[PDB]
DNA sequence: GCAGTGCTCGTTTTTT
DNA sequence: CGAGCACTGC
């Protein structure tokens, strides 16, 4: 019903939800409710323009997002609403490559490569090419190769004109691929490019999709890279009508491939594409939006817009100058204690910082105050070492040619397959262009390895073959439990020293549970299905989930969240903005955008703080306040301070 | 391979 | 300043 979908929505949201089928850019301000627009828009396309759920493809970047969206779509709607592709670039890209793996030149069960895996593979290849890992860093190689793919550039496209400095990397890249392709491996970047290329080379397939997906919605468009923009464009073609939602002002992932352009490029490569601006904010108080507005104007790129609210101005924005970094912490904690002692929840308080560096000091301060908290730093579940070791065994069960999985657990736990043995193996793979496993088979046959070692290498191969069979007809969480024991991993981590050893076992226990609860769906078998899941869904950092805890994280990982109380620390020049943005650049505007984001995360109160002194790795330093703090209105601001009042008793 | 030891130098930053 | 970490001698 037309009113069912438009009544709760505001004037300009309706504009977006009810516009005619076409290409349009919905420029979503900060607390404007863009998701609500995306959800309502989709239900509108189905109910009003009467489109088939199979004609809709909403794409996001994070899984959290994909889920929130898949969830909300359901409740506004009747039921499941299947037939509708909702997911992330990588996720949807992965989906296509499975459905058309053969036409994509990929094997049945190709496996995905997470950062680590990829990083290690480069290291092995750089060495096996006799290159100085000291002056040819894998980390560097990685950046080169990922950056290359985010442009659709394969090795035979690199135009290294004369500097071997580049002609060399191309070499690495060429080997990396040759290897990956030989083992059935695909990294994140590959997923998009292979998909893209897939449409380029197979007209009928591309045709089949242009025919199905006529309604495309893309969120966070300001964070797309060149190949994603391209992938969308190619799919929309001439028929598809795409709605892109974005904020050219919250783009803060440029240092990894995000194109500030794309949001405008859309407008250019799309005449007729109108632009609906959502500027009513239902998040913050008027002062916050004021300061927010003010700040962001200082940047020049911008497509323009002013966040406004119907709510009261609210409390002013508190600024604080602390002695040193350790005082700044106590300040934040005491404001929070007050919050709490007045009935405030801890989980409604967030302390934001620019660098992970800044968390240490904050925690002790919180801990000392016996104040519960949660940090959102790193180490996802499917990235912990005990988990990857386990997965690499399952990985070997699916495909013996998974060099990455082989290299990882062949001698993990130690089973006597040393370096002199593995050195021979890794070289044979190069010279006879074979996958590690293949090479171990010919060498064994040829008896080219030292008897005792060879005997060990053998026993290994037999173990994997034995598990690949014995475990064929078992439930996923049974096969997992068996592999975790037979691999010898449990025994290894069982006897690992103290607290850490404990933690690693409790996680292997969690891996089985995750497998148990793993809900099927479909296209592939559970083990592969599950491996794909673990590679694409990092999966958080465990329990301690019920406690009312204060929220700590970097500004980057606060994007999209909102808290009544938001504390931003380290607001000083030399830290925010810092190095790069100082000695000449322009990443500065990105830094002010990051700032802008932080500011627009506050609902009731914002407290910015900085110190006159902090011990920046090494000596004491004396930073002055971020220019950002000075770019906020004087009326919306309120400076707090402690003064030495010596009263003669 | 692994336990210790001597030496970096600080990536702003996190997704998949 | 120290977490992380390339180096050997067993
Ligand atoms: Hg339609
Ligand atoms: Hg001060
Ligand atoms: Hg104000």
């Amino acid at each position: 019903d037309v009113s069912y979908l438009l009544d709760s929505l505001n004037d300009k949201q309706r504009e977006a939800v009810a516009a005619p089928r076409s290409n349009l850019l919905v420029l979503a301000g900060a607390g404007s409710g863009k998701t609500r627009v995306l959800v309502h828009r989709i239900a509108w396309l189905m109910s009003v323009e009467n489109c088939s759920p199979y004609s809709i493809m909403a794409v996001t970047f994070t899984n959290k997002a994909a889920a929130e969206m898949r969830h909300r779509i359901g409740q506004l709607m009747g039921t499941s609403q299947g037939g509708m592709w909702v997911g992330t670039f990588h996720g949807l890209a992965h989906r296509l490559l499975r459905a058309h793996h053969m036409d994509a030149n990929l094997p049945q069960d190709f496996q995905i490569l997470d950062s680590e895996d990829q990083l290690r593979l480069l290291k092995r290849l750089i060495k096996a090419m006799n290159l100085d890992e000291k002056q040819w860093p894998p980390r560097q190689a990685m950046w080169y190769i990922n950056s290359q793919k985010d442009e659709g550039l394969r090795p035979h496209h690199i135009q290294s004109y004369g500097n071997p400095v580049e002609q060399t990397w191309q070499k690495v890249y060429q080997a990396y691929q040759e290897a990956c392709d030989r083992a059935g491996l695909v990294d994140f970047a590959e997923l998009l490019l292979r998909a893209h290329e897939l449409w380029l080379n197979k007209p009928h397939i591309l045709q089949h999709y242009r025919e199905r997906f006529t309604n495309i919605l893309v969120d966070e468009f300001q964070d797309t890279n060149n190949i994603q923009y391209a992938w969308i464009r190619l799919l929309a073609g001439d028929t598809g009508k795409v709605m892109i939602v974005g904020d050219d002002d919250q783009s803060i992932y440029g240092w990894r491939g995000a194109q500030v352009e794309n949001i405008q490029r859309f407008l250019n490569d799309f005449p007729g594409a109108e632009t609906i601006r959502l500027e009513q904010n239902y998040r913050s108080t008027s002062n916050i939006l004021s300061a927010a507005n003010a700040l962001i104007e200082n940047n020049n790129g911008r497509l323009g817009k002013k966040l406004w609210t119907d709510g009261a101005d609210g409390e002013p924005i508190s600024l604080y100058c602390a002695f040193n970094e350790l005082d700044e912490a106590r300040f934040v904690v005491n404001r929070i204690k007050t919050w709490q002692d007045n009935g405030g929840a801890l989980a409604e308080c967030a302390i934001l910082y620019r660098s992970n560096a800044q968390s240490r000091v904050l925690e002790e301060a919180l801990l000392q105050a016996s104040m519960p908290y949660r940090i959102y730093g790193g180490m996802r579940f499917f990235e912990r070492q005990e988990i990857k070791d386990a997965l690499s065994y399952l990985r070997l069960i699916v495909n013996r040619n998974d060099d990455a999985a082989f290299e990882r657990v062949v001698n993990t736990p130690t089973r006597g397959i040393g370096d002199r043995t593995l050195d021979v193996v890794r070289q044979t793979s190069r010279d006879r262009q074979l996958t590690l496993w293949q090479a171990c088979r010919e060498l064994l046959q040829e008896k080219a390895l030292a008897g005792r070692a060879a005997s060990a290498l053998q026993r290994f191969m037999e173990l994997i073959d034995a598990l690949a069979q014995e475990t064929a007809d078992m439930p996923l969480h049974v096969q997992t439990d068996r592999v975790i024991k037979d691999s010898g991993l449990r025994t290894m981590y069982e006897q690992e020293k103290g607290e850490k050893g404990q933690t690693r076992i409790e996680n292997l226990e969690e891996l089985v549970t995750a497998t148990r609860q793993f809900s099927y769906n479909e296209d592939l078998m559970p083990l592969q299905a599950f491996l794909s899941h673990a590679a694409l869904e990092a999966g958080e950092g465990q329990a301690d989930t019920w406690q009312d805890a204060v929220q700590l994280m970097t500004l980057h990982s606060a994007k999209g969240l909102e808290f009544p109380q938001v504390f931003i620390v380290g607001m000083e020049e030399g830290m925010f903005p810092s190095q790069m943005s100082l000695d000449e650049g322009g990443r500065l505007e990105e830094e002010r955008r990051l700032a802008y984001v932080g500011v627009t995360r506050a609902m009731q109160k914002l407290t910015l703080t900085y110190a006159e002194t902090r011990r920046l790795y090494g000596k004491e330093v004396y930073h002055r306040p971020s220019r950002f703090i000075g770019e906020l209105p004087e009326e919306c601001v309120e400076e707090v301070r402690l003064r030495a009042t010596v009263s003669r008793p």
